Protein backbone atom coordinates (compact mmCIF):
# COMPACT_ATOMS: atom_id res chain seq x y z
CA UNK A 1 0.00 0.00 0.00
CA UNK A 2 3.13 1.97 1.16
CA UNK A 3 5.22 3.64 -1.62
CA UNK A 4 7.02 7.11 -2.91
CA UNK A 5 3.61 8.63 -4.24
CA UNK A 6 1.80 11.83 -4.22
CA UNK A 7 -1.02 9.81 -2.27
CA UNK A 8 1.39 6.96 -0.45
CA UNK A 9 4.61 9.14 -0.02
CA UNK A 10 6.73 9.34 2.96
CA UNK A 11 4.48 12.38 4.07
CA UNK A 12 1.42 9.51 4.79
CA UNK A 13 3.63 7.06 6.15
CA UNK A 14 3.59 7.82 9.51
CA UNK A 15 -0.66 6.73 9.58
CA UNK A 16 0.61 3.23 9.22
CA UNK A 17 3.84 3.41 11.10
CA UNK A 18 3.75 6.25 13.74
CA UNK A 19 7.16 5.82 14.29
CA UNK A 20 7.88 8.15 11.37
CA UNK A 21 7.63 10.99 13.77
CA UNK A 22 9.72 9.14 16.07
CA UNK A 23 13.00 10.81 17.54
CA UNK A 24 15.61 9.17 16.05
CA UNK A 25 14.43 8.51 12.03
CA UNK A 26 16.60 8.51 9.12
CA UNK A 27 17.68 9.52 6.72
CA UNK A 28 19.18 13.10 7.88
CA UNK A 29 21.31 16.45 6.44
CA UNK A 30 24.47 15.73 7.33
CA UNK A 31 25.99 19.03 8.43
CA UNK A 32 29.51 18.28 7.99
CA UNK A 33 30.78 21.98 10.19
CA UNK A 34 28.77 20.47 13.31
CA UNK A 35 29.55 16.52 13.26
CA UNK A 36 32.37 16.11 15.64
CA UNK A 37 35.27 14.17 15.11
CA UNK A 38 35.54 11.47 17.60
CA UNK A 39 39.20 9.81 17.56
CA UNK A 40 37.45 7.15 20.04
CA UNK A 41 35.90 5.81 16.80
CA UNK A 42 37.79 2.97 15.64
CA UNK A 43 38.32 1.66 12.04
CA UNK A 44 35.55 -0.10 10.19
CA UNK A 45 36.13 -3.61 9.44
CA UNK A 46 34.57 -4.74 6.26
CA UNK A 47 34.90 -8.84 5.61
CA UNK A 48 33.14 -9.61 2.70
CA UNK A 49 35.93 -12.15 0.87
CA UNK A 50 33.62 -15.61 1.73
CA UNK A 51 30.06 -13.17 1.26
CA UNK A 52 27.63 -15.70 -0.78
CA UNK A 53 25.52 -13.69 -2.78
CA UNK A 54 21.96 -15.45 -3.62
CA UNK A 55 19.39 -13.89 -5.82
CA UNK A 56 18.24 -10.50 -6.84
CA UNK A 57 14.97 -9.06 -6.18
CA UNK A 58 12.39 -6.33 -6.96
CA UNK A 59 10.49 -5.87 -4.33
CA UNK A 60 8.48 -3.04 -5.87
CA UNK A 61 10.17 -0.34 -4.26
CA UNK A 62 13.83 -0.81 -5.06
CA UNK A 63 15.82 -3.90 -6.20
CA UNK A 64 18.23 -5.98 -3.37
CA UNK A 65 20.99 -8.47 -3.77
CA UNK A 66 20.57 -11.03 -1.02
CA UNK A 67 23.20 -13.04 0.38
CA UNK A 68 23.46 -16.09 3.06
CA UNK A 69 23.66 -14.85 6.36
CA UNK A 70 23.27 -18.34 8.12
CA UNK A 71 26.94 -17.95 8.93
CA UNK A 72 30.02 -15.23 9.78
CA UNK A 73 30.78 -14.94 5.96
CA UNK A 74 30.04 -11.29 5.24
CA UNK A 75 30.31 -9.13 8.49
CA UNK A 76 31.02 -5.86 9.67
CA UNK A 77 32.33 -5.38 13.00
CA UNK A 78 34.12 -2.07 14.29
CA UNK A 79 33.88 1.47 13.58
CA UNK A 80 31.19 2.36 16.01
CA UNK A 81 30.26 -0.98 16.34
CA UNK A 82 30.11 -3.82 19.65
CA UNK A 83 30.44 -7.11 18.40
CA UNK A 84 29.07 -8.76 15.00
CA UNK A 85 26.77 -7.82 12.12
CA UNK A 86 25.95 -10.44 9.64
CA UNK A 87 25.29 -8.96 5.84
CA UNK A 88 21.75 -10.03 4.85
CA UNK A 89 21.07 -7.65 1.27
CA UNK A 90 22.22 -4.56 -0.73
CA UNK A 91 20.09 -2.32 -2.15
CA UNK A 92 19.91 1.14 -4.00
CA UNK A 93 17.66 4.37 -3.44
CA UNK A 94 17.78 6.68 -6.78
CA UNK A 95 16.27 9.87 -8.61
CA UNK A 96 14.74 10.55 -11.75
CA UNK A 97 17.78 13.40 -12.86
CA UNK A 98 21.19 12.96 -11.15
CA UNK A 99 20.55 15.95 -9.18
CA UNK A 100 18.21 14.06 -6.55
CA UNK A 101 18.22 10.30 -5.52
CA UNK A 102 20.39 9.79 -1.97
CA UNK A 103 18.88 9.43 1.41
CA UNK A 104 21.30 11.32 3.61
CA UNK A 105 22.12 14.31 2.11
CA UNK A 106 25.73 16.52 2.82
CA UNK A 107 25.58 20.53 3.90
CA UNK A 108 22.26 19.57 2.01
CA UNK A 109 23.43 18.04 -1.25
CA UNK A 110 21.46 15.63 -3.18
CA UNK A 111 23.50 12.39 -4.86
CA UNK A 112 22.44 11.04 -7.71
CA UNK A 113 21.67 7.25 -5.74
CA UNK A 114 22.76 5.73 -2.69
CA UNK A 115 23.90 1.94 -1.49
CA UNK A 116 22.89 0.66 1.33
CA UNK A 117 24.39 -2.64 2.72
CA UNK A 118 22.15 -3.99 5.64
CA UNK A 119 23.77 -5.81 8.27
CA UNK A 120 22.30 -7.06 11.60
CA UNK A 121 23.72 -7.99 14.83
CA UNK A 122 23.95 -11.94 15.51
CA UNK A 123 23.93 -11.47 19.51
CA UNK A 124 19.69 -11.50 18.54
CA UNK A 125 19.66 -14.11 16.24
CA UNK A 126 18.28 -13.11 13.27
CA UNK A 127 17.11 -9.88 11.63
CA UNK A 128 13.20 -10.13 12.49
CA UNK A 129 14.46 -9.66 15.94
CA UNK A 130 17.50 -7.43 15.32
CA UNK A 131 14.42 -4.94 13.96
CA UNK A 132 13.10 -4.89 17.51
CA UNK A 133 16.29 -3.29 18.95
CA UNK A 134 18.04 -0.38 19.43
CA UNK A 135 21.62 -1.55 18.37
CA UNK A 136 20.21 -4.51 16.38
CA UNK A 137 21.21 -3.32 12.65
CA UNK A 138 24.11 -1.60 11.15
CA UNK A 139 23.47 -0.25 7.67
CA UNK A 140 26.95 0.97 5.93
CA UNK A 141 25.53 4.02 3.32
CA UNK A 142 27.70 4.96 0.39
CA UNK A 143 26.98 8.02 -2.17
CA UNK A 144 26.75 7.62 -5.99
CA UNK A 145 27.89 10.25 -8.28
CA UNK A 146 27.61 10.52 -11.89
CA UNK A 147 30.94 10.29 -13.72
CA UNK A 148 33.61 7.09 -14.49
CA UNK A 149 31.57 3.56 -14.84
CA UNK A 150 32.37 1.43 -11.85
CA UNK A 151 33.47 -1.68 -12.85
CA UNK A 152 31.96 -3.93 -9.81
CA UNK A 153 28.34 -2.21 -10.73
CA UNK A 154 28.40 -3.55 -13.64
CA UNK A 155 26.93 -7.00 -13.87
CA UNK A 156 24.16 -6.06 -11.43
CA UNK A 157 23.21 -3.06 -14.08
CA UNK A 158 23.31 -6.14 -16.66
CA UNK A 159 20.11 -8.17 -15.00
CA UNK A 160 18.33 -5.41 -14.24
CA UNK A 161 15.90 -6.02 -17.41
CA UNK A 162 15.32 -9.72 -15.93
CA UNK A 163 13.71 -8.14 -12.99
CA UNK A 164 11.75 -5.00 -14.22
CA UNK A 165 8.72 -5.73 -12.32
CA UNK A 166 7.25 -6.15 -8.39
CA UNK A 167 8.90 -9.95 -7.36
CA UNK A 168 10.54 -10.73 -10.49
CA UNK A 169 13.65 -12.36 -8.98
CA UNK A 170 16.75 -14.33 -10.31
CA UNK A 171 19.83 -15.97 -9.48
CA UNK A 172 22.81 -14.01 -8.66
CA UNK A 173 25.83 -15.85 -7.24
CA UNK A 174 29.15 -14.78 -7.14
CA UNK A 175 28.66 -11.58 -6.44
CA UNK A 176 31.70 -9.66 -4.79
CA UNK A 177 30.23 -6.66 -2.68
CA UNK A 178 33.62 -5.54 -2.66
CA UNK A 179 33.63 -4.25 -6.02
CA UNK A 180 31.17 -1.50 -4.67
CA UNK A 181 33.01 0.41 -2.03
CA UNK A 182 35.42 3.82 -2.57
CA UNK A 183 38.92 3.68 -1.94
CA UNK A 184 38.41 5.40 1.90
CA UNK A 185 36.16 3.71 5.06
CA UNK A 186 36.30 7.67 6.68
CA UNK A 187 32.43 7.76 7.60
CA UNK A 188 29.96 9.65 9.65
CA UNK A 189 27.62 7.85 12.18
CA UNK A 190 24.81 8.61 14.67
CA UNK A 191 21.35 6.35 15.70
CA UNK A 192 18.94 6.12 13.10
CA UNK A 193 16.06 4.05 11.89
CA UNK A 194 15.40 2.39 8.50
CA UNK A 195 14.32 4.67 5.53
CA UNK A 196 11.18 2.19 4.58
CA UNK A 197 8.37 1.11 6.14
CA UNK A 198 7.98 0.00 9.37
CA UNK A 199 10.65 2.74 10.16
CA UNK A 200 11.59 0.76 12.76
CA UNK A 201 14.72 2.29 15.20
CA UNK A 202 17.17 -0.43 15.05
CA UNK A 203 19.74 1.19 13.02
CA UNK A 204 23.37 2.22 13.35
CA UNK A 205 24.45 4.43 10.46
CA UNK A 206 27.72 4.66 9.14
CA UNK A 207 28.02 6.70 6.17
CA UNK A 208 30.99 6.67 3.92
CA UNK A 209 32.35 10.22 3.03
CA UNK A 210 34.06 8.98 -0.29
CA UNK A 211 31.34 8.70 -2.90
CA UNK A 212 31.38 6.13 -5.40
CA UNK A 213 31.13 7.00 -9.09
CA UNK A 214 28.58 5.32 -11.83
CA UNK A 215 28.16 6.33 -15.59
CA UNK A 216 25.04 7.74 -16.73
CA UNK A 217 24.44 5.00 -18.36
CA UNK A 218 24.68 2.46 -15.55
CA UNK A 219 22.00 4.48 -13.65
CA UNK A 220 19.98 4.98 -16.50
CA UNK A 221 19.29 1.39 -16.21
CA UNK A 222 18.31 1.77 -12.68
CA UNK A 223 16.00 4.39 -13.75
CA UNK A 224 14.03 1.56 -16.35
CA UNK A 225 12.62 -0.57 -13.70
CA UNK A 226 9.13 -0.20 -12.47
CA UNK A 227 6.95 -0.26 -9.43
CA UNK A 228 4.08 -2.00 -11.07
CA UNK A 229 3.73 -5.79 -11.14
CA UNK A 230 3.77 -7.11 -14.98
CA UNK A 231 0.57 -6.11 -16.71
CA UNK A 232 0.14 -3.11 -14.30
CA UNK A 233 0.12 0.38 -16.03
CA UNK A 234 2.82 0.71 -14.20
CA UNK A 235 5.19 3.07 -13.34
CA UNK A 236 9.17 3.97 -13.36
CA UNK A 237 10.83 3.14 -10.15
CA UNK A 238 12.51 6.47 -9.52
CA UNK A 239 12.73 8.89 -6.76
CA UNK A 240 12.42 5.49 -4.16
CA UNK A 241 13.82 8.29 -1.30
CA UNK A 242 12.80 9.24 1.90
CA UNK A 243 13.94 12.82 2.49
CA UNK A 244 15.54 14.01 5.28
CA UNK A 245 13.94 14.03 8.64
CA UNK A 246 14.71 16.42 12.02
CA UNK A 247 17.76 15.47 13.77
CA UNK A 248 16.07 15.94 17.15
CA UNK A 249 18.61 15.34 20.05
CA UNK A 250 21.22 13.04 18.28
CA UNK A 251 24.93 14.19 17.48
CA UNK A 252 26.40 12.97 14.16
CA UNK A 253 30.09 11.94 14.82
CA UNK A 254 32.91 11.63 11.98
CA UNK A 255 35.66 8.86 12.33
CA UNK A 256 38.02 11.38 10.55
CA UNK A 257 39.18 15.28 11.35
C1 LIG B 1 12.11 -8.20 6.42
C2 LIG B 1 11.77 -7.05 7.40
C3 LIG B 1 10.93 -5.98 6.83
C4 LIG B 1 11.72 -5.21 5.79
C5 LIG B 1 13.11 -4.72 6.34
C6 LIG B 1 13.92 -5.78 6.97
C7 LIG B 1 15.00 -5.06 7.73
C8 LIG B 1 15.66 -4.06 6.91
C9 LIG B 1 15.24 -3.60 5.70
C10 LIG B 1 16.03 -2.60 4.99
C11 LIG B 1 15.14 -1.38 4.68
O1 LIG B 1 15.86 -0.25 3.89
S1 LIG B 1 16.85 0.69 4.54
N1 LIG B 1 16.88 1.88 3.62
O2 LIG B 1 16.22 1.11 5.81
O3 LIG B 1 18.16 -0.01 4.70
C12 LIG B 1 13.98 -1.87 3.91
C13 LIG B 1 13.17 -2.77 4.82
C14 LIG B 1 13.97 -3.98 5.23
C15 LIG B 1 14.16 -4.89 3.96
C16 LIG B 1 12.97 -6.46 8.01
C17 LIG B 1 13.61 -7.67 8.80
C18 LIG B 1 12.34 -8.28 9.43
C19 LIG B 1 11.11 -7.63 8.72
C20 LIG B 1 9.91 -8.56 8.41
O4 LIG B 1 10.06 -9.78 8.43
ZN1 LIG C 1 17.96 1.84 1.90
Amino acid sequence: HWGYGKHNGPEHWHKDFPIAKGERQSPVDIDTHTAKYDPSLKPLSVSYDQATSLRILNNGHSFQVTFDDSQDKAVLKGGPLDGTYRLLQFHFHWGSLDGQGSEHTVDKKKYAAELHLVHWNTKYGDVGKAVQQPDGLAVLGIFLKVGSAKPGLQKVVDVLDSIKTEGKSADFTNFDPRGLLPESLDYWTYPGSLTTPPLAECVTWIVLKEPISVSSEQVLKFRKLNFNGEGEPEELMVDNWRPAQPLKNRQIKASFK
